[PDB]
């Protein structure tokens, strides 16, 4: 069976709109980044450059109560997923990194996949820091740099367009998925036998 | 380097005895299982055994807040995983299946790690329910029957002896961790180049 790896922030989950836009209701005296101007993976970093102190009120934002639980999906994501999970030979595990203050991102992530995706989901669930230590055919991930403890993962990573990385050159062969309209399922075939 | 999985429940944390405490001090008036006669990986069928009812009521001593927040250590796990963790070319992970009933058993488990081992190593919890799909060289795991959906896993799946399993005769060339009192950086030293 073909083995996909799924992201959670950024690529189920709109991350990125559900921060700005409590980021703006909260601090709504603070300059702010609108989505078009995202570069660079890492939200606090950007905001901490634009003016001081804005990293940790940026962290705040995502460490407050319901923060990941009320994320938006993304158009298509619950869709594609379900139909993905539903195909034959394919096994879909949703592999996603909690942030560091854990006293309610890893409750909420197994909540918000109930929601959408039903309880009979939860078993596809993989919390993890080090997602190069889970082997699987394929991982669809927003994030531009994956690393971990295994220097040669078994996946290929297929990098999920975002408004942080839609600017970046890739090396070739390296691979996008440019929204979930896109042509998930090509990419899928390409690497069955 | 050498890539080590070690698993929670029965064997960092004293699953076993933690529950039997607590269910006979809820429910003193019910029939119980000493430590000595468990047999079977799974508590719960055990007690639906003995009377009716009875495994709806293990279930809810593991389903109650802090329950796996109290679990004591089991003797000598936090040394030697410290130990193992701080060894020349060797990653540990802590790998994990979190029960069911999501609302306290994962934010538990990351606080348990945060105590016993610190903050920085809340990096090397991976929670999942299939740990097939985990790459590793060795998993050290109470449970006999390991599967999911790699039919292949590249680890070796070193049995950890509990009260349920100490009895079973395992197909050669399967191996055991006694307790950590015994020999686990020969069994280590066995998987490295
Ligand atoms: C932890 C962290 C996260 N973020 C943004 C970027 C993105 O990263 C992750 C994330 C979470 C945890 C880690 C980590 O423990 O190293 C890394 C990335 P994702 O990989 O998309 O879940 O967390 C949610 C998002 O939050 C950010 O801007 N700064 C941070 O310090
Ligand atoms: C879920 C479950 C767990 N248990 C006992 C056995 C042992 O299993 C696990 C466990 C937890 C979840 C699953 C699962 O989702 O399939 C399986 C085993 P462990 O693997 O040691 O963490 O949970 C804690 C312990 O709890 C039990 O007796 N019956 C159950 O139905
Ligand atoms: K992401
Ligand atoms: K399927
Ligand atoms: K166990
Ligand atoms: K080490």
């Amino acid at each position: 069976a073909l083995r996909v790896l799924v992201d959670m922030d950024g690529v189920l989950a709109d991350f990125e709109g559900g921060f700005l836009r409590k980021f703006r209701a909260r601090f709504p005296d603070q300059p702010f980044i609108a989505l078009e101007d995202r570069r660079g993976f890492w939200v606090s970093e950007q905001y901490g450059r634009l003016r001081p102190g804005l990293s940790e009120k940026a962290i705040s934002i995502w460490e407050s109560k319901n923060f990941f639980f009320e994320l938006e999906p993304l158009p298509g994501a619950v869709e594609a997923v379900k139909e993905m999970a539903s195909l034959q030979n394919t096994d879909v595990f949703i592999c996603t990194s909690p942030i560091k203050m854990f006293k309610y991102c890893p409750y909420e992530k197994y909540a918000w996949v109930e929601k959408y995706f039903g309880p009979d989901f939860l078993e596809q669930i993989v919390l993890t820091r080090d997602k190069t230590v889970v082997s699987a055919d394929l991982l669809i991930d927003d994030r531009p740099d994956i690393t971990g403890a295994e220097p040669t993962p078994s996946w290929e990573h297929v990098l999920f367009t975002a408004c942080h990385n839609q600017h970046l050159q890739l090396q070739p062969p390296r691979r996008r998925l440019h929204s979930w309209a896109d042509d998930w399922k090509a990419i899928l075939d390409s690497k069955r036998p």
